[PDB]
């Protein structure tokens, strides 16, 4: 009765504050992604998974889309601040096939076969992690092939023998494979979006993309169709639209303003048109990480020459405005509102 | 083809001798290694009937979980099997199935789950309204779709 | 109060002369780099910087025009003569696809696995230093794929599963692409101030 009690308290506690909200506290816009992620994981938290074949996801998009954030976030929701839990792998480490040596160890006879393996040791310490398998496509595909064991079954047997299971853990696959196809049919339904929007005014990708377009690049890129069977979820993060640019924006510039009010005492405040001409910064290619280099270029370079130039004194109100150059105004009454004078 | 023709009125040794031994000769290398296997076994893709069947055993696997654990007896039409072989992939196989079954029926069982819209006893039944849509059977003809909310 | 007035003294050393002086007395021209490098490592120094993600440059331009210069100055600047913070990596050695076993040392069961990787080691002995990916042009793209990892997160596990943070390193990469469309554009912006 107290285990009966302790489950529906842990779920009352999930349906008050679920991995979306969550997720949606970090991650900006990738509603598919993140609805998909969260459907997934509430069908293995309630029960609702078939025990013997591990989840498996495989993130595709652009760059700086939330891939590797989203999976950060999703082992962050399973197990909290616990490094055993999250077993990163960045995969493009394994560009050659010889490289399986760091999953399973080495045989008998050899340098490094006492240590064993290192995703298998890790596997040990904590069979239900959340493995992310960074930048997947950058590994060679006869690495891949050793995941068939491991994400068919969850078990990878090491050098000394000793299989683990691994059946209860979230296996998550960031790759930028198909990511050019995936940015521009997104744009192009936006523009078509757009379209009928106007269009109406004056009076979601579709699964022939994934099995037409998408599923040939992955079978051309990973060169095995068994590997890509195994996979529950193609997650399909999409570009930023101008509102989650925005919004981005308003969350490097929050960041910034935590980080000036908890360190230095500095009440960092801008306006809507310092979003509307950091959001020009945006290259499509790069995804939110243009959006953090424009906001480190544009705005913290200033303030960090003002903080090193003892400009913003501890409690100071430091508003950005449009002059389009950013400047920075020192506050300390409604009208009063001058500009520093930053020197080089 | 033929069928069609005749109501308008097996792998054979060849094509293993012919196609599939070059290809095994060329990947394994060794025509001795070939020559000790005592039955090389070709397993063949799955008709829309045994598609149907691969639907049917992944939802009686669903109906088991469901009345074992949580007392749920979760019951589909044809119709629903029609759906769900929409999503098989013939190179993925019987995976694609399981996860076409996860993902349109599985998901919102557990949301009506942790929702509580499932109590312990309930002949719960998929229908196709094509998405596929819960309806939770009182006793009697009374039925609802379950309002599975974000 | 000790390390905060420890922290003003060395604020007002930087402010006294900083490192566009620096590289001024060292390079000539370039203006325009030494500005960038010099608000990004004032960005850095004063604490005015993401922690979870490295510094990253790409240094641009033609030939013998001060990108290695710029950088071996800027590693000087951070770590002084100190040969642990300037890790130093001629990327024209890594043309092919095979050779990240320099940057991650070898698998277990293998040769070179006991030595461990090479980067990954001068990242241990120093995980703030001025890493200079010289030449980054002339490896291979794969080869360059390996930095995903250690650019966005500052991450990069060896041969022997061992993870070294390099969060605080700042990595530069000189390079000679695009040389002589930069130097064209250049050479016609002045034309045209002229
Ligand atoms: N949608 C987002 N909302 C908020 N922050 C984001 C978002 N997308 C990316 N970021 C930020 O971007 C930085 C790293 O982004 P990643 O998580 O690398 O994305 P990604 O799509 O893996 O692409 P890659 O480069 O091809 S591996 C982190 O600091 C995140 O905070
Ligand atoms: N702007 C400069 N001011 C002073 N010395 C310079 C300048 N630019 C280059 N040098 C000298 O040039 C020599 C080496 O030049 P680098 O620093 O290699 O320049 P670079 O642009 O890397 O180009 P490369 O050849 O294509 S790798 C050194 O002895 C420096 O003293
Ligand atoms: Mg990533
Ligand atoms: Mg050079």
């Amino acid at each position: 009765k107290y285990q009966e009690k302790q489950r529906k308290r842990e779920a009352e506690e999930r349906r008050r504050f679920p991995l979306e909200q969550r997720l949606k506290e970090h991650i900006i816009g990738q509603e598919s992604a993140i609805a998909t992620v969260g459907a997934a994981i509430r069908r293995k938290e309630n029960g609702w998974y078939d025990e013997e074949h591990p989840l498996v996801f495989l993130f595709l998009g652009s760059s700086g889309i939330g891939k590797t954030e989203l999976a950060k976030q999703t082992a962050k929701y399973m197990h909290k601040d616990a490094k055993k839990g999250f077993i990163r792998l960045d995969m493009s480490e394994f560009q050659e096939r010889h490289e399986v040596a760091k999953f399973i160890g080495s045989p008998p006879g050899y340098v490094g076969h006492e240590e064993g393996g290192q995703l298998t040791k890790k596997l040990k310490q904590c069979p239900n992690a959340v493995v992310l398998f960074d930048q997947v496509d950058k590994a060679h595909p006869d690495v891949l092939t050793i995941m068939l064991q491991l994400f068919d079954e969850g078990r990878l047997t090491d050098g000394k023998g000793k299989t683990i299971d691994c059946k209860d853990a979230i296996f998550i696959m960031t790759s930028n494979v198909a990511s050019d196809e995936i940015a521009q049919h997104a744009l192009q339904l936006r523009q078509e979006a757009l379209e009928m929007s106007r269009n109406r005014i004056a009076e979601t990708i579709s699964k022939n993309f994934k099995e037409n377009v998408i599923r040939p690049i992955l079978k051309a890129h990973f060169r095995r169709d068994e590997f890509l069977g195994r996979i529950n979820e193609i997650v399909y993060f999409l570009p930023f639209c101008h509102s989650e640019l925005i919004q981005l924006v308003n969350k490097e510039l929050n960041f910034w303003a935590k980080r000036a009010k908890q360190r230095h005492n500095i009440t960092l405040l801008w306006d809507r048109e310092v979003a509307d001409v950091l959001v020009d910064g945006y290259n499509v290619h790069y995804g939110a990480r243009s959006i953090k280099h424009e906001v480190e270029r544009r705005v913290v370079n200033q303030l960090a020459a003002a903080y090193e130039q003892d400009l913003l004194p501890g409690g100071c109100t430091l508003r950005i405005t449009v002059e389009p150059k950013l400047r920075l105004e020192i506050i300390d009454k409604d009208s009063k509102t001058r500009r520093l004078d930053i020197r080089a």
